[PDB]
């Protein structure tokens, strides 16, 4: 099992870490969604499917800087909704395929009142989300971090 970016980079067996820059609608009003959807980014595989099938949870989502501050959340995971920042790792989803399949994860971000100019600055950490790996073969339980980058400046109009 290991996961890469849709135009860029991998993290490989056994886990680890990767920065991964999303496109950011600019403009976003109160009682608006921003919806970050990392499934056209985040791709995941099983390396020996016949044998082995692989576990993969939104183990967390963690909000940071602009988003933290100023954004209400829920995150999307295959099919079911939850607060972002979360509150218990997910359900599982299987991965029973060598080729790539999306990791099912999207953000639905809503400004808070209190928002006004640029709320999310480009370039700024606005989330974490971790990707957690089992199987049904071994003792295998590993992390991918997907650090979420903003592209460019959001501003919610005052
Ligand atoms: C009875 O013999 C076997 O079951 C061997 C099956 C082929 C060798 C499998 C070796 C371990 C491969 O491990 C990697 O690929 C596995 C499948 O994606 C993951 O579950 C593991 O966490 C890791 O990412
Ligand atoms: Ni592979």
């Amino acid at each position: 099992f290991a996961c890469k970016t849709a135009n860029g980079t991998a993290i490989p067996i056994g886990g680890g870490s990767a920065n991964v820059y999303v496109n950011l609608a600019p403009v976003v009003n109160v009682g608006q969604n921003l919806v970050v959807d990392l499934s056209t980014q985040i791709f995941c595989h099983n390396d020996y499917p016949e044998t082995i099938t692989d576990y993969v949870t939104l183990q967390r989502g963690s909000a940071y800087g602009g988003v933290l501050s100023n954004f209400s959340g829920t995150v999307k995971y295959s099919g079911s909704s939850y607060p972002f920042p979360t509150t218990s790792e997910t359900p599982r989803v299987v991965y029973n395929s060598r080729t790539d399949k999306p990791w099912p994860v999207a953000l639905y971000l809503t400004p808070v009142s209190s928002a006004g100019g640029v709320a999310i600055k480009a370039g700024s950490l606005i989330a974490v989300l971790i990707l957690r790996q089992t199987n049904n073969y071994n003792s295998d339980d590993f992390q991918f971090v997907w650090n979420i980058y903003a592209n460019n400046d959001v501003v919610v109009p005052t």
